[PDB]
């Protein structure tokens, strides 16, 4: 009938490699359970993630690429970035005049 574990290596991923979006994009685009991202092989960055199929028993058992997966690893970057900050108010111009000045925007 079916029962195992089913593992995507980024056949579906695309675009620049992340954290959150290496997971997200994997439930997302292979609605998988859990995924990661690593750089390796003249600088490429892969995408693993796992995700119950069929049944997915107790023995776990996925379906790696040679039953040898990456390392604990440690990485998972996310710098503080994007904390609410939209343009400027749209005036007019026409000609345009560059805009905005001071004083400056919020977070600082």
């Amino acid at each position: 009938a079916g029962s195992k574990l089913c593992e995507k290596t980024s056949k579906t991923y695309s675009g620049k490699c992340d954290n959150k979006k290496c997971d997200k994009k994997c439930i997302e685009w292979e609605k998988a359970q859990h995924g990661a991202c690593h750089k390796r092989e003249a600088g490429k960055e892969s995408c693993f993630c796992y995700f119950d199929c069929s049944k997915s028993p107790p023995g776990a058992t996925p379906a790696p690429p040679g039953a040898a997966p990456p390392p604990a690893a440690g990485g998972s970057p996310s710098p503080p970035a994007d904390g609410g900050s939209p343009p400027p108010p749209a005036d007019g111009g026409s000609p345009p005049v560059d805009g905005g000045s001071p004083p400056p925007p919020s977070t600082h």
